C-alpha cells in the first residue's frame, strides 16, 4: 500500500490551487442532515492503524508515485518536494492531528464527527490529500447505523409479542460475505454489523475486530451448522428427505439451519419435517432446535404460510402476551430478500397474525452489507477553516440550488446541550466555554494513534435505550 | 490472508452434509435470467485466482489458526482439520481444483455458464463449494464492467446522433468513486472494471491492480487532468471566487482544467465570472487545454441545460453538420453529481431535445459507478449442477415452487456459439455430442496454477461495442 497513490487523482494537483501563504487547512466530517436521525460512529480506528499511522512515506513510495502520475497526467504535477519534506523532517510520519467522537457513539445527523488539520505549515496540502481514505469511514458508519435501525425494529416487535428482549442480539444474522464488493469490505462490513449483533457467517469480520479493536471474549461473533442448496440437492431430487435426516442426525446436539425450498418449501414443512421426519424433530433439545430456512417467494407470504403449516403439525403454545409460539425445538429463519423495509413488513405481518417474533430470525446479505451508499447518510468531508498570511478565515460552500449541501463555518467542537443532547459549535465559539468541554478527542497526531476503543466499549456506546 | 477463514461459516460444516461416497462436486456461475441488462462483461476472475487461490494457500499454521477460531465461533469442533491436512501433505497446500471460464472481456447474454469449478481429487469433494464465497465476489467487477459498458452504449448512441462520430467516447464517463466505495480493495477492483470500457479515472487504486494482475502495452490504463474541489475554491474566501478561478486556470494554462463552479452560485459563476470577468483567459485557451466547467448541485438535467444556455449566450456557439449547437473547443462541461445510468440517459436525451451536441458534455460518476450496485442486479449466482456418488454421475439442481427464476441448470455444462452467432449453454453433458463448435470455457486454474491469462489490452478488445 502507498498512501501517495491512495487519493483522488485531482488532489495530486491541489497544492498549486490553495491561496499562496496558506499555513493551515482544517476540515471536518459529518453525516449531513436533510428516517436515519442518528448515526453510529464506527470504523475510523481501523483506517488510522491500517493506513495512516507510522512511517507511511519512503524514497521508493515517492518515486513510484512520481512515475505513475507523470504517465497518468501526461505531465509532472506531482508534489515531490512536499512529500520529500515529510520523509526528511518526520521520518515519513504524517504531520496531521485528527479529533473524533468516541467509536460506538450515537450522534444525531448534522454534527461534527471528526476534524483533520496539518500540524506543520508546509503540509497545508496534506489535510485534504487524506479526504478520500478517511471518507471511506462512510461504509462502517452506514452498516453500523442500518444494522442498529433493524435492531430497534426487532426490539419493538419482540418486546410487544414476548414481553422481553431474550435472543435480540441473534435476531439478524450476516449472510453478506459473497454479496459484498471485496474481501476487505467483507471484514469492515461484518465488523460494523457485530457492533449491534453477535450472529455472523462473514468470518472476515472476526480477525479485523481482534487485530484493530479487541474483545474480552475469544470471538465477537458466532454461528451454527447450516445446509445450502448444494448439500440438499446433491442427494438427488427424489431424496430430499434423506438429505434432511442425514443433516439433522449429524448435528443432533447443536442448532442446525436447513434450507427447505429446494423443490417445494410447503411440502417440505408439512410432509417431510411435519410427518416423515417429525420424530427426529420433537426429540431435539431446546439448546439444539431445527431452524427451517425458506429462501424464495414473497418473504412475508412465505413466512406466514410456513408458520401456519408448522403450527398445525407441531404443538403450538400461547405465550403470556397472547402470541403463538412453536415448541422450543423448532424455529424459522427468513434469509432471502431481507432488508430494513422487508424486515419491518415481516414482523408487522407476523404480529397481525398473532405469531411471536420469538419464532423467527433473519439472515441478510446484500441488504445488510452491500445495498448502501455514501448518499444514504450524506457522509461528507469539507474544509471549514484556513490560515493565509497568518490570519484565520471561516470557509464554507453554500450552493444556491441545494441548501442541504451548505457546509459548516470555521473551527468546530461537539458539546452537550443543557437538555443532554448534542450541538456542533461553529466559528471557534467552543472557546467561549458556554457549553463546557469539546466531546471530540485527539485520536491521531504526528503519525501516532493517541486514543483507542475496544470493541466492548464500542458495543456499550451503541446499545439501544429500551 | 487465510483461505480457511475466507468462506461463509456454514460451509465449514458442509463436508458432513453431502451424500456419503461423493467423489465429485461440480458447480457453475451464471448471471441468471429474469430496465433489462441483457448481456454481461465477464471480468475479474483472474484477479481472484492470482491474489487468493494460486500456489501454497494451506500451511500448518493456517490450519491451527482456523481450528482455534472455529472452536470458539461454533462453540463446537466441526472444522475439517483432516481434509485440509490432506491438501497440505498431498499437494503442498495447492488446491486440487479445476476452473474453466469464458475469456475475460467476453460479452455473454444472461442465463449462460461463465465459469465452472470442480475438485480434481475425490477426497476434496467438499472444496468446490468452500470457494463459492470468494469466487462469487466476481459479481462486483462483472456488474461494474457491465453497467459501465451499458452507459458507454447510451453515450455512443447520443454522440453518434448529435455529432456524426464517436470521437472522445472513451473519455465521456470519468470515475469519481474512490471516496464513495466500501474499501481500498473495492476501489482498485471497481476502478479496473470501469477502465475495461473507458480511459478516464480519478480512482488511482485501479492502475496498480491492472499493472500487477492484467498488464497493458501503454504505461498506464487510465488518465486524468488537474481539477479543483470546493476546498481549493472556498479557501480563498467567499468574496474571492474570481481570484480562485483566475489563479487555477493560470496555473494549468496548457492542460485541460476542470473547475467546480457551484460553491456559491453556479449560474452567477458561468454568466458573470467565466462569461464576463475571466472571459479573456478562457477564449485564449488551446483546443488541447479547454476550461471544463463543473456544476455539482441541483437537478442534474435542469442544471446542465441552464449552464449550457448561459454559456451559449456568453461564448460563440457553432451549429455542427447534424444541426446541434457546439460550444467553442476551449470550453466544455462535466456533470459529476448525481450521475448514474438512469440520470445519464435523462441528461443526454434532455440535451438532444434542446439541440445541444453530446460533444459539449462529459460525466463524472462516483457512487453510481462503483457502489450503487448489488449481486441481485444481474442475479450473479453459483450452484452445484453435477455430483458423482458411488461412482455414478447425477444431474442436480434447485427448482423452488414459488420462484421459477431461481431454477438452476442440470449436469455438466459447456458454452457454444449458435449457427446464428449467439451463445448457448448445453446441459446434462450434451456438449460431449459435438453438435456445436468447441466449448468456449477454457481451463484458467488447475491444481494451484493459473493456466491461462489475458492482458488488459485483450479484455478491452473483447469488451468493445459492435459498431
Ligand atoms: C438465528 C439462529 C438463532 C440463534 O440464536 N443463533 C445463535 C446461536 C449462537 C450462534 C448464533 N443462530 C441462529 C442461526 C440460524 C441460521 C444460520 N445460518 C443460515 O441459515 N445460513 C448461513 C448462511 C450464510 C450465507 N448464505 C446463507 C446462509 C444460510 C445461522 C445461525
Ligand atoms: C471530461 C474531460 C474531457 C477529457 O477528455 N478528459 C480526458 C483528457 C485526457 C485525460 C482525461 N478529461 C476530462 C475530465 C474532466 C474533469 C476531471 N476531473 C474532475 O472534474 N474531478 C475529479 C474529481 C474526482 C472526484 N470528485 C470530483 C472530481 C472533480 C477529469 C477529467
Amino acid at each position: 500500500f502507498n498512501i501517495l497513490l491512495a487519493t483522488d487523482s485531482y488532489k495530486v494537483t491541489h497544492y498549486k490551487q490553495y491561496p499562496p501563504n496558506t499555513s493551515k487547512v482544517y476540515s471536518y466530517f459529518e453525516c449531513r442532515e436533510k428516517k436515519y436521525e442518528e448515526t453510529v460512529f464506527y470504523g475510523l480506528q481501523y483506517i488510522l492503524n491500517k493506513y495512516l499511522k507510522g512511517k507511511v512515506v519512503t524514497k521508493e513510495k515517492i518515486q513510484e508515485a512520481k512515475d505513475v502520475y507523470k504517465e497518468h497526467f501526461q505531465d509532472d504535477v506531482f508534489n515531490e518536494k512536499g512529500w520529500n519534506y515529510i520523509l526528511e523532517k518526520y521520518d515519513g510520519h504524517l504531520p496531521i492531528e485528527i479529533k473524533a467522537v468516541p467509536e460506538g457513539f450515537v450522534i444525531p445527523r448534522g454534527n461534527v464527527l471528526f476534524t483533520v488539520e496539518n500540524t506543520d505549515p508546509e503540509c497545508y496540502w496534506l489535510t485534504n490529500w487524506i479526504e478520500t481514505i478517511l471518507v471511506q469511514s462512510w461504509y462502517p458508519i452506514t452498516v453500523a447505523t442500518n444494522s442498529r435501525e433493524q435492531k430497534k425494529i426487532l426490539a419493538k416487535y419482540l418486546l410487544e409479542t414476548s414481553g422481553n428482549l431474550d435472543g435480540l442480539e441473534y435476531k439478524l444474522h450476516d449472510f453478506g460475505y459473497r454479496g459484498v464488493s471485496s474481501q476487505e469490505t467483507a471484514g469492515i462490513g461484518a465488523s460494523a454489523h457485530l457492533v449491534n449483533f453477535k450472529g455472523t457467517d462473514t468470518v472476515a469480520g472476526l480477525a479485523l475486530i481482534k487485530k484493530y479493536y479487541g474483545t474480552k471474549d475469544p470471538v465477537p461473533g458466532y454461528s451454527v451448522p447450516a445446509a445450502e442448496h448444494s448439500t440438499i440437492t446433491a442427494w438427488g431430487k427424489d431424496h430430499e428427505k434423506d438429505a434432511f435426516e442425514h443433516i439433522v442426525t449429524q448435528f443432533s446436539s447443536v442448532p442446525v439451519s436447513v434450507v427447505s425450498d429446494s423443490y417445494d418449501i410447503y411440502n417440505a414443512c408439512e410432509k417431510i419435517w411435519g410427518e416423515d421426519l417429525r420424530h427426529l424433530i420433537v426429540s431435539r433439545s431446546t439448546q439444539a432446535p431445527l431452524i427451517i430456512r425458506p429462501d424464495s417467494g414473497n418473504p412475508l407470504d412465505t413466512v406466514l404460510k410456513v408458520l401456519e403449516i408448522l403450527g398445525k403439525k407441531f404443538p403450538v403454545t400461547e405465550n403470556s402476551k397472547g402470541y403463538k409460539l412453536l415448541p422450543p425445538y423448532l424455529r424459522v429463519i427468513q434469509g432471502d430478500g431481507v432488508d430494513i423495509n422487508t424486515l419491518q413488513e415481516i414482523v408487522e405481518g407476523m404480529k397481525q397474525k398473532m405469531w411471536s417474533i420469538e419464532n423467527i430470525a433473519f439472515g441478510s446479505g446484500g441488504g445488510l452489507l452491500q445495498k448502501l451508499t455514501r448518499d444514504l447518510l450524506n457522509c461528507s468531508f469539507k474544509c471549514s477553516y484556513v490560515v493565509t498570511n497568518g490570519l484565520g478565515i471561516n470557509v464554507f460552500k453554500d450552493p444556491v440550488a441545494d441548501p442541504n449541501k451548505r457546509s459548516k463555518k470555521g473551527r468546530l467542537s461537539l458539546h452537550r446541550t443543557p437538555a443532554g443532547n448534542f450541538v456542533t459549535l461553529e466559528e471557534g465559539k467552543g472557546d467561549l466555554e458556554e457549553y463546557g468541554q469539546d466531546l471530540l478527542h485527539t485520536v491521531f497526531k504526528n503519525g501516532k494513534v493517541t486514543k483507542s476503543y475496544s470493541f466492548d466499549e464500542i458495543r456499550k456506546n451503541a446499545q439501544l435505550n429500551i
